[PDB]
C-alpha cells in the first residue's frame, strides 16, 4: 500500500464520514437488494416489507455501526499496513462475526457495495478505486485468519 494510495484513501473516505448514516442506509438497502440471499443471517430484517426498512430504527443504526467500524479503519491506515493498530481493528470484527459462519464471499459481496456507494459521494478514478480494494481484502485477510482459532 502507497504513500500516495494511503492519502487518497483518507481524503476522499472524510466525505463519506461526514454523513454516516445517511452513507450506511444506502450501503444496506443497496447490499440486500442486489445480495437478498444475505438477508438470511439478519432474520430481523427479513421480517419486515422492504420498502420499510431504510426508515427502521435498528437498520439506520446498524448501517451506521458498520461504517464507524471501517472508519477506525482508515484513520491507523499506514503505507503496506505498517501500523498494528490496523490489525487491531479487524481482530475486534474476527471475535465479533466468528459467531455466525458467514462466509467469505459474504464479506466481498459488501465491499463491492461499499465501495460503490463511496463512489457515489465522491469521483474515485481507477488508481483509487484499486487501493480501495486492497484495504478491504487485508482487512478481510487478517479478519480470517484469526477466526482460523476456534
Ligand atoms: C465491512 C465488513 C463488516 C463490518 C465492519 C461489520 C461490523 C459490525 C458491527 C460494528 C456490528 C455491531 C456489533 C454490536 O452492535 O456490538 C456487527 C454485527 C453483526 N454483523 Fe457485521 N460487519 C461486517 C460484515 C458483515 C457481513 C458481511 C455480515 C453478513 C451478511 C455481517 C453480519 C452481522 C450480524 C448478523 C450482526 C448482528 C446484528 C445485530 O445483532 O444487530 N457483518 N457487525
Amino acid at each position: 500500500m502507497n504513500s500516495e494510495e494511503v492519502n487518497d484513501i483518507k481524503r476522499t473516505w472524510e466525505v463519506v464520514a461526514a454523513k454516516m448514516t445517511e452513507a450506511g442506509v444506502e450501503m444496506l438497502k443497496r447490499y440486500f437488494k442486489k445480495y437478498p440471499h444475505n438477508l438470511n443471517h439478519f432474520p430481523w430484517f427479513k421480517e419486515i416489507p422492504f420498502d420499510d426498512l431504510p426508515e427502521n430504527a435498528r437498520f439506520k443504526t446498524h448501517g451506521t455501526r458498520i461504517l464507524r467500524q471501517v472508519d477506525e479503519g482508515v484513520k491507523a491506515l499506514s503505507v503496506d499496513f505498517g501500523d498494528k493498530k490496523f490489525d487491531d481493528v479487524w481482530k475486534k470484527l474476527a471475535q465479533t462475526h466468528h459467531e455466525k459462519k458467514v462466509e467469505r464471499r459474504s464479506y466481498n459481496e459488501l465491499k463491492d457495495i461499499i465501495i460503490e456507494v463511496v463512489c457515489s459521494c465522491v469521483k474515485l478514478n481507477e488508481k483509487q478505486v484499486h487501493a480501495y480494494h486492497k484495504f478491504f481484502d487485508r482487512a478481510y485477510d487478517i479478519a480470517f485468519a484469526e477466526m482460523a482459532k476456534m
